[PDB]
């Protein structure tokens, strides 16, 4: 792989949707599928009330994610599966809004972005996905350890390695959650992080406020492909829904961006 010298992260979401229209039907295959084979052995170990009280969800959800572990099988077709940037919804994707793009941003974001997930590892923006839910702070026992980070290790770094260029400098654009970041060893990851932070007002102070940073940073992330941006200091002029870029409070590798309510 080429690689290239700016890729954007991302949070993957627990709300999916196989009913909307395809808005491409051009499609790839996730790459880390024998480690989620794995994980899908160890899940469907899981009791629906087991299930319920680890995830913390419904009977009913832990029931229907119970059933889907049942159901998952690799060989993943437009018939039992869909493209993660497309399948994928909530508030990161509302902000995204894939269901705008065109073929040439699809192009864009294949080569630019990537979702974490707990189950898949690495997902490219095309590539297929069948249903599920396991974030990636969930305690499930594995072959590795007693956790995901322990079971994905490195392997999630080295992935995202593949996708940045060998020589030159390279950037990681961090737009996802800590719970996810976590998943990637900075000390391993070839190039240098920046992380946007969306920061909102409350009481004359500017603080991160979970619903609104996190469809801003699905804006971010449109804004970064819609604009094909290709460098750092281009993300600075970031402006969308009222934020508005602080170089003062930007350090370390952090770009901070406030909004007035
Ligand atoms: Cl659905
Ligand atoms: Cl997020």
């Amino acid at each position: 792989p080429r690689g290239s010298h700016m890729l954007i992260l991302i949070s993957p979401a627990k709300t999916l949707d196989y009913q909307s229209p395809l808005t491409t039907t051009r499609y790839t295959l996730p790459e880390l599928l024998d480690n989620s084979q794995q994980l899908i052995h160890e899940a469907r170990k899981l009791t629906p009330p087991q299930i319920s009280t680890l995830m913390r969800i419904s009977d009913k959800l832990a029931g229907i994610n119970a059933a889907r572990f049942h159901d998952w099988q690799p060989d993943f077709t437009p018939a039992n599966a869909r493209q993660a940037i497309l399948a994928f919804k909530g508030d990161v994707y509302t902000g995204l809004q894939a269901e705008t793009f065109s073929e040439d941003d699809f192009d864009f974001a294949q080569q630019h972005l990537r979702m974490l997930s707990g189950l898949y590892g690495v997902l490219r923006p095309l590539d297929l996905m069948q249903p599920y839910r396991l974030e990636m702070g969930i305690r499930l026992e594995n072959a590795r350890g007693k956790d995901l980070y322990q079971f994905w290790g490195d392997i999630i770094t080295n992935k995202l390695n593949e996708a940045l260029a060998a020589q030159g400098d390279n950037v990681v654009i961090n737009l996802a959650s800590d719970e996810y970041f976590k998943s990637v060893k900075p000390k391993k990851l070839n190039a240098e992080i920046i992380k946007p932070v969306f920061l909102d007002e409350k009481n004359g102070k500017f603080k991160i406020i979970s619903f609104y940073a996190k469809k801003a940073r699905g804006l971010m992330s449109r804004f970064i492909i819609e604009n094909r941006l290709t460098k750092p200091e281009q993300l600075t002029g970031f402006n969308s829904e009222g934020y508005f870029f602080d170089e003062d409070s930007s350090s370390n590798g952090e770009l901070v961006f406030k909004r007035y309510e």
